[PDB]
């Protein structure tokens, strides 16, 4: 931290000695260049959302309709952007949201590792998807000293789900995010046009391929032993697909909580009574998301739901993602009451242009801007950033 | 059904064996490609609407301003999208809206037949226009086991109108839709620029040319017998035009109802007191439509009128069309209280690119998306999709 | 049919009674619309050529650098465009060039039969590829009275080769065209970018799966009998790929001449020594072609090669294709000494937009233009249109 | 590796099991994507040429004005594209041309090592620039069994020159290429507009900072010892600029031949007298090149100079670069008498998109196309592809 905004001193300082930037500085340039730098299947998969993508787009537009009220003569010369979440201190109110194909957003095929390493160097927590090229144990090592969270895609096999949760607790993950909006895949025209579904080609199934329950059950089903599977994951792509997506129930969440000491955080919550029942049932975190609009095109921007989710959540921490493109967006979601803000699409572009360093550049750019907005506009820390600081705007 | 969303499994499954899709997956691609695939007169006629087309466009824009609220932990793993309408069970809350030139949207000139056959294979009901290349008797056969409805353009000859209704009841049609907003043609710049009016060239007049009353009255008027007319329908285009468009009255609707046992459904209703008087007079169905904005450019999106039409309609079923482009749209209109949702322009593009199979692909794409939206967002059946599930959006 | 130019009076007669054309009237508008009416896989394969397609384009450009000299006061009010080829009288100095995926250029998937049907109606002869959806026996049937030719892709199996030739003879084809420039597929970036290759999916292999030799050999190689092959031709696709491409040798031509009475015509000849040597072999026809630039991007426009191929072939007829887009191109290549001119890409676009009638329209438009130019510019028949009527042009 | 053309069967085999390509398949799409995947400084420097870049463009255009004559019935079913150069057998008549910033064209900043690794896997020889990030000793190691060449930028310091040459010999390079057309940098508007010049920032100077002569001389001139130079090469950048560019003279060539056993190859020759005089000096190779139009915008396409440089050089091998974008260009320059052909800009785009594998893909695509053209058009080996197989074309 020192302050996050300091990052611009280094960019400007390097220019004075004839060293120009090598990466873009804004989302639009990140996206413009990344999309052309990626393979076409990956582009379709990462850029593409659900239906005509109105929701994915509305998520982003929502942020143009709040404004922060600037406060003069506050002298917010030292900012404190840290947040304490479930016992751990985060250096920044921001985290890498789960991205199951981030491995493939990077030219070397290890974008997930690259993401965890960027987390290690910045202190921006990495939330690893269940889908991945590096196993969740290797990820947690790459994440260093920085808090790391495990996002569970809950499978149709209780033994496997518990193996994932156990392995995550044993690997030293700091919390468990259960994604509630992706037990089945939404209608995605960009991927359907080219019949692009990479997991069914055996990509990003390392966490299944390495899991003892999956290995045992797939051998029972196919005759294939653990070595043959690891050498050709695609052999178990159809088996993966059959068990991948369990539709999670309230009773499931009570079960998960009783078998692990990790805090449980539910991702996909939009409705305040869903947030109410979760919190009243002892769930530890509420993660307001609509999955980037990638999974259902119902039209409701995530950000429209965050205020009532915050109120219903009470002192239970609320995470927010879906539509964050800049540091401005990050400040506005924090002001509405999110404790920490997830970053998706922007760091996938980071990966496409620069690997671990590109990801690190996105994270640091987003936080520099947020911190400089708080300084100029007179908010010295996140406790002072309250929802009454924002104003609706045409 | 099984579930309609299953359709995407087949697309993805075929790609895994090197079989790419051959048709588009989204409305914008349907429209972009269809419009270039059609003859220029047909394009002008099918794409074109009334005046500067603000209404046609506003119909579609309206849907961007409602959002479905996602419900988590509902486990809507088995969806029931069936609807019972006037005694018959529909497998889907969706139907092919009447399109008088759909015959000509297909390269082989039999787009109407093609539409009825797609209905037969999907269970999406076909509503055949009075205007058509296949006679209403052949259509009903092509429709198989699937409910089929007859849309009457009520002529200025009571004998003819009753012949159409009798023939439709005898052919086994399951209801009668009287279109109230097209007794006279609205100002249509795209067609006027090129003086394109295909019916006056004797196209799509099969139901008149085959009708005994029309044959008798046209011979009385012209001397032409039934064979000469059937070999040159254009001989009776001017006669058709003189009788085509009777302005329907309340008393007419009471007359129609008393001469047939088919349920009567009125299409074009926008105003709730019009819906009130209809329903209080015993009409069986209310079909909220503004005819795609093709006929009057007054500016009122159909969807803006559907909520008050639903309330005034009570337990009388309400059909909705005008502006549906995607499965998202379909869910939102159902949530507002329509019992079934009509599809227009999208399946005309289906016909232009793939005939009966293209039409079937549009229908199945629309329903897959709607069903997957209901699953992800936690609505298990249409009874659970209530208007309070929607939220207005900027 | 008094002269081909009369076709225009039909198009103008119909507009006078308000019947507008439904198909485009120039190659540019056929290509534009047709390319949007096609599935992306068919588009890529039909439009795409070899390499960066310079040769494909340069083939077309070459026609811009010859001009026909108009001759006034010749009164060419009656034109004879007939040509006598191998003892049959062609109504038109034009033919449909072999296109192996033409079946798939038409929405109903039988564009090959539609091409034969258009040839039966126009008098424009059809040359069926070895690759097709309809058997070569049924193509000949569909071609009516119009002379029809069979284009052989000589396979790596003399038995199969001989059964193809004996079948074509027995089906009553009037010539055997042997394609010499596709025993191996060239670098085609459009298809490679999406790994598009329809034959390996068992598409268009009917002439192999109907063949008793192919059946026998494929059964020995796989255990699958003829009915199962008829119902899943893809079972045979890798076996087809193994024997498809035989690099034809001089001695093979000798061997083919001796087992058929059909005239043998060699397609792909570009160099005069190759032609002179063919003609001294006793080859019956020379088919000057570079396959539309689709197999090899060597850069030599096929038209640059025609004059010297005509001269080296003496009395033997020379057919020409590669770059013909209009009836002006037709006239020019005839003028250089082509006895008959082949159309490829234009009639594929015809199929994509009108099926049989779209194909017929392209053919009658090309011949209407060619005839009208001869009429206006003073060439009453093909004997008067010689290379001395052309001038090189900037 | 039976023939280079087989590469295409891999790309098509993978699509059949739903594995789509991830890299582009033509130069146009490499350039388009790659230019967007690069930092703007690398883009400017790699894409930019001298002046208004007419020469850079005209080098490429010249290949559009030669066409290869196809020869039918030659049965070139086995092709020999091998070439013997200075007592080593090249698997391919193609090599990676020297590119001093290739390291920076790859996201990991070691594109020079990745190029050598692609050469070790392909058999396509690598020519390392004097400018590089990896030492010339490590480049040779990375190149495995594949012949490797060292490109000398003769410095203004005979000691340093001689240590470079002795190092390359000792590292086991198989030739010394001396670049003659860059002892001073030309007017490059793209770099000048943003004052872009990576060497003066101490980038790509490893071969100088690893060099004992450079160290000694630079230490006398500044007091900085070798370790500090290793860690801040920019300390030496102005000193590098002072001795970089020596205008090589005839006597210098003489002096170089005498202190190495390596074959000496002169790069930049365009005029026949310069070549004839080189060959009579006893120079071992002629490298016809205008540096891709990057140093001087004089306007003469390098390809216009090759035929007469081949003739003036008699038995001495001639290498060719400048304008090669596809395998068609490769074939044409070989046909004019180039014994081997160099690739520049295409493999830089390869690095920017795939690193080593992107480079390998460009090289195998170029050679697949070249081979397939020879196969289709009847040239079984390089001895048969002569200038008499080409025709000038409009
Ligand atoms: C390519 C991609 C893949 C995704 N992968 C997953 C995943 O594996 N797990 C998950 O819970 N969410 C998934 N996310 C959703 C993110 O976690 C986050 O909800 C979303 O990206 C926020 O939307 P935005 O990128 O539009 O801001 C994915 C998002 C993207 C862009
Ligand atoms: C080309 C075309 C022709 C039409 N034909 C008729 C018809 O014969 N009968 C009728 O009641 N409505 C007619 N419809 C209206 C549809 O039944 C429906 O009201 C309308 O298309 C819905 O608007 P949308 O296509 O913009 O969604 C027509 C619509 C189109 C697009
Ligand atoms: C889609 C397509 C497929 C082809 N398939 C065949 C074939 O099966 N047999 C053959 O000898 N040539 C084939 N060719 C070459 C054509 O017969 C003809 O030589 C070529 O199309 C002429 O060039 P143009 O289409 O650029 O005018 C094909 C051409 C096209 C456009
Ligand atoms: C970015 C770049 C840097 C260059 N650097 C070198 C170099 O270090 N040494 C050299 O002899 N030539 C160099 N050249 C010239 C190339 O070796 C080759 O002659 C040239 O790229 C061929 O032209 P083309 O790239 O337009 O085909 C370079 C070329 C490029 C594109």
């Amino acid at each position: 931290m020192s302050n996050w905004g300091d990052y611009e001193n280094e960019i400007y300082g390097q220019g004075l000695v004839g060293v120009a930037p090598t990466l873009p500085m804004s989302y639009a340039d990140w996206e413009a260049h990344a999309q052309q730098a990626l393979p076409p299947g990956v582009l379709s998969y990462v850029a593409g959302g659900s239906g005509d993508e109105h929701t994915q787009r509305a998520n982003v537009e929502a942020f143009k309709h709040w404004g922060l009220m600037p406060r003069m003569l506050m002298a917010a010369t030292e900012r404190d952007l840290s947040v304490e979440l479930w016992g751990k201190t985060w250096a920044a109110p921001m985290f890498f949201a789960p991205i199951g194909v981030i491995a493939l957003c990077a030219q070397d095929g290890h974008g997930d590792a690259a993401s965890a390493q960027a987390s290690a160097r910045t202190g921006v927590p990495y939330i690893t998807s269940t889908l991945a090229v590096s196993s969740l144990e290797d990820i947690r090592k790459h994440a260093g000293d920085t808090p790391a969270y495990f996002q569970l895609y809950y499978p149709e096999d209780r033994d496997l789900a518990e193996s994932f949760i156990r392995r995550a607790e044993e690997a030293g993950y700091d919390g468990l995010v259960i994604t509630l909006d992706t037990w089945i895949f939404g209608w995605r025209p960009r991927d359907l046009t080219i019949s692009n579904f990479p997991f069914l080609r055996g990509l990003c199934l390392t966490n299944y391929v390495t899991d003892p329950v999956f290995q045992k059950k797939f051998k029972a089903h196919s005759g294939v032993e653990a070595e043959g599977l690891r050498d050709n994951p695609r052999l178990a792509a159809d088996f993966w697909h059959g068990l991948f997506g369990h539709s999670v129930t309230w009773e499931d969440i009570d079960w998960v909580r009783s078998i692990t000491k990790m805090p449980v955080i539910l991702k996909g919550i939009q409705h305040p009574d869903d947030a109410r029942r979760a919190v009243d049932s002892g769930v530890d975190g509420i993660y307001c998301s609509n999955h980037g609009g990638r999974q259902a095109n119902g039209g409701l921007p995530a950000l429209d739901c965050l205020p009532e989710v915050v109120k219903a959540s009470g002192d239970t921490p609320v995470l927010f993602d879906s539509g964050i493109r800049t540091g401005a967006d990050v400040v506005k979601a924090l002001a509405m009451g999110a404790s920490a803000v997830g970053i998706g699409r922007p760091y996938a572009w980071g990966a496409a242009l620069g690997g671990s360093k590109g990801i690190e550049h996105v994270a640091r750019s987003l936080l520099a801007e947020a911190d400089l907005i708080m300084a100029v506009d007179g908010y010295r820390n996140l406790k002072e950033l309250t929802i009454d600081a924002l104003r609706p705007t045409r």
